[PDB]
């Protein structure tokens, strides 16, 4: 009973752990996912694989739940954490044949995790905020498995210039709002960096100007038209010449309503609903930008950038509830028509537009930008950049072997197993090639046996061995520490189960 | 085809390799062997196990043939060699999963064997011929799995005093003739060391003396009686009074024949055949020892000890074909009657008699004496006594790990595997106990990580760890080097087979 239900839980986890094994290197194979209706999709990363997966077995759920909590942190060390956890489980499964029972292995892993975390903090350097040439290599190496055939130089010079705006001034809080729009076009790969406001909404009546200098943005909500809500106090009619007079008065009231806004100092009208065609001419004889259908996601970016308040009615508008803009234009680019408002006041956030050919290419960039800025915000606030490319694990493996010699007991085999399991990263990064096999792992192991030589690792774009800091791979340390912590926490939630029962009571 | 016939040859060898695994330690279990007729025997060693074994499979024959050639050398490193070979095969079977094919492993083993042989010659000391207290510990530790409940002190003081006779004078050639007789008795365990000649033959006529001082041994073969062979030249008869006269003359000729031997200087008569009862009185009136039925194995020890020649006839005896003795006696000890001739001339060989209770105890000593002198003759001629008890393998394992770091390539995994396979001796010597398990191997591994500390090993008569040279375990180095050579030669005769065919032609 103790050994029957224990091996099944490990066998059920090793199947889902080795699924994202091939999707780890920069030049690895993709995954084809089909559905019952007939939706064939292609996924190259490992985050989407863990979501759309048959979680019918209880063992194939806790690991995914743990990985989802770690992916929402930095979003980079998700697949490697699952690979390390699977390697640890496979290494610990063989150690159960000596009849020692799972207990000392957990203590050994807990003792080795602290040593690894202490050693990782001593193999890094100090990166200040006055650098610039160092902050671009991390952005260049962040886009490898997504699509290096078009994103390797153009997408590495516009992210650093866009993020470095409020992070260098305040190195603590830099929570921005970055929105990526999924739209196609006709070009190969075009990247636009809008330094203003982007509105994704067209019109139907092209009878309004689209070039106003130093215009002012005025945010107006509802309660503007004649009928939009309801009225509890009902009215009555007496003479037929009174209703027509009231209608004419309510129609002419719009003239003075627009004149008041013009005299207050505003030339841009942003309404939540739609603007009637009869209210356009009144906005054309005065030079006021007419717009309609403003999404809340696009409207919330106007109060913190231009500087204006909202009006719940129509008679609550004065002079302090106005903003300031630069140039509002409506160009037809990439098929659809979008509104560009340039020169605001406080350039906090930024907008990035990607134009490709079909429809699956732009989406491929949608999962690449969010994973490219996340490695930047954790760089200025920290600065403990280590040597990426599978060099930290090999360096820690040479130290754990000599550190485990100072202790005596059955806990040394656990530390040795944890140290040997760290060599799975170079084996997976070299399996995608053909001229690597196993000689690369032997050559990179005896190279770090001297005094120095630490930045050397492995690159799949050459074949030989060289330094990683001189090429352009500078993976941070947080993405490794969080991955190691997740792997050490997930490997203990399965060995401490042993038996499994069932019940008919909810919760 | 290449991987189908290869795994079967290893699986057929691993079954016969792990059979003598339990029969290695001093306090291990025995083996019960049955036959078709119904012969149930008990064997504690591993040499007899390899002989009486079903060799119906071709893989289970070459290893036995190789072990038989090594057992005839010193007769001590036979079971351990098979254990090391099986461990090497089991370790190399797992390495074939990476698809490297057997080739570099053989080169790695050949490179590691030379390094091990060079390191073994540097961890020994110098033992001269003037020692005495050191030469008894090797004889005491040679009898452990045979029967330490009666052989641990009495059998450790009579072997050194018997071997040290012609070895200290000539330290090169010491080929002697040691014969062990299998006879029972009534005592618990008695050991007699005869410093002369022992004859295992009784009589039927107890009418001859058995106490003659400074007697002389005269070796006489056949051609003594009246009729023993044949005659081609036939004779005839003429008068009846002639045949009786010839018979009387031939009968009286024996009187002068014995008188001539008495005048020549001889009192002991050793004949190959039997002596008639009528020829006894003629040997009683002169004081001559009468004996009959002398085996060739007991007769060949008279020409090199007493110093006498043989006579093919009867008239070829003069005075130079005589020997010299001391005291010839015929005592009835342990049931049977044996002849003891003490005080010879050149005490070259020696005779050892073991008296037990039943019939299987004495035989248990028969397989213990030959394995106790063989470790002595190789001690004076060599003198490279190392620390026994499973301490040389652990010492070489710590050196091979650091020696394999100086090379690069796929040959390092073979050296590492060969080094890790050497740790099977302490695991087998500690498996027979209960309070050992695996902690002993971990404790004896980190103890040799300092500068000195080399004589420490493992003893099954205490439980803790201490030095082996101070207890009484001094296993020589030749029994280890020959075992390592046999294990390295036997592991290459199976991996170089791959495919196997058949034919109908003899040879
Ligand atoms: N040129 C390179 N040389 C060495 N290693 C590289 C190189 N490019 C990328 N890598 C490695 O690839 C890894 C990233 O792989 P990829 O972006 O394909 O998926 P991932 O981001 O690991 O997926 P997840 O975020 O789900 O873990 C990094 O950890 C990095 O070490
Ligand atoms: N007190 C002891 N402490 C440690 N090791 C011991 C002790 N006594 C014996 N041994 C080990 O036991 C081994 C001998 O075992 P045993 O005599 O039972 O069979 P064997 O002679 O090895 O059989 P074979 O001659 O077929 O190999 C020696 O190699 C020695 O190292």
């Amino acid at each position: 009973m103790g050994r029957d239900a224990q091996r099944m839980n490990i066998l059920a986890g090793r199947i889902i752990a080795e699924t994202v094994r091939s999707t780890l290197g920069p030049k690895g194979m993709d995954k084809m996912l089909v559905d019952d209706l007939g939706d064939v999709v292609v996924t190259n990363d490992g985050v989407t694989i863990l979501r759309e997966m048959s979680v019918e077995h209880p063992a194939a759920k806790m690991l995914i739940e743990v990985a989802k909590t770690q992916e929402k942190e930095v979003g980079d060390g998700t697949t490697t954490a699952v690979v390390v956890a699977g390697e640890l489980l496979r290494k610990a499964e063989e150690l159960l044949d000596q009849n020692v029972h799972p207990t000392i292995v957990v203590k050994g892993y807990q003792a080795a995790a602290q040593k690894a975390q202490e050693l990782l903090k001593t193999i890094a350097c100090e990166v200040g905020a006055q650098d610039k040439e160092i902050l671009t290599k991390i952005a260049m190496t962040s886009i490898t498995g997504k699509g290096a055939e078009k994103a390797k130089e153009k997408l590495a010079e516009i992210i650093v210039e866009a993020v470095s705006a409020v992070v260098d001034d305040e190195g603590k809080v830099d929570k921005d709002l970055i929105k990526i729009e999924k739209k196609s076009g006709a070009s190969i790969d075009d990247t636009e960096l809008i330094k203003g406001v982007l509105v994704d909404k067209e019109r139907v009546s092209a009878q309004m100007p689209k070039k106003v200098t130093d215009a002012k943005i005025a945010l107006l909500n509802c309660a503007i038209e004649i009928k939009e809500t309801e009225t509890d106090a009902e009215i009555r009619i007496t003479d037929p010449a009174k209703l027509m007079e009231f209608i004419e008065q309510e129609e002419k009231m719009l003239k003075d309503m627009v004149a008041e806004i013009k005299a207050s100092g505003a030339n841009v009208l942003f309404c939540q609903k739609g603007i009637d065609d009869l209210a356009q001419h009144y906005l054309a004889k005065e030079g006021i930008v007419a717009a309609r259908r403003v999404k809340k996601s696009d409207m919330e970016k106007l109060a913190k950038a231009t500087g204006a308040n909202v009006i719940t009615n129509i008679k609550d508008l004065s002079a302090q509830d106005l903003g300031d803009a630069g140039l509002v234009e409506e160009r037809k680019i990439s098929g659809d028509s979008m509104i560009f408002v340039e020169e605001c006041k406080h350039p906090k956030a930024v907008t990035m537009l990607i134009r490709g050919t079909t429809e699956h290419v732009i989406e491929e960039v949608a999962r690449a930008v969010d994973d490219a800025v996340g490695v930047v915000g954790c760089t200025i606030e920290d600065g403990r950049i280590v040597s990426g490319g599978g060099s930290t694990e090999v360096e820690l493996s040479m130290k754990l072997r000599e550190y485990a010699e100072g202790i005596s007991g059955r806990e040394q085999l656990a530390v040795r197993a944890f140290a040997d399991a760290l060599e799975v990263i170079p084996r997976t990064l070299a399996e995608n090639a053909g001229l690597d096999a196993i000689e690369i792992l032997v050559k990179v192991r005896a190279a770090h046996a001297s005094n120095g030589n630490k930045c050397a690792g492995l690159n799949v774009f050459t074949g030989a061995v060289e330094d990683m800091c001189e090429n352009g791979v500078v993976e941070p340390l947080r993405v490794k520490t969080q991955a190691i912590q997740s792997a050490a926490e997930s490997t203990e939630m399965l060995l401490r189960i042993d038996d499994v029962i069932a019940a008919e009571k909810l919760r």
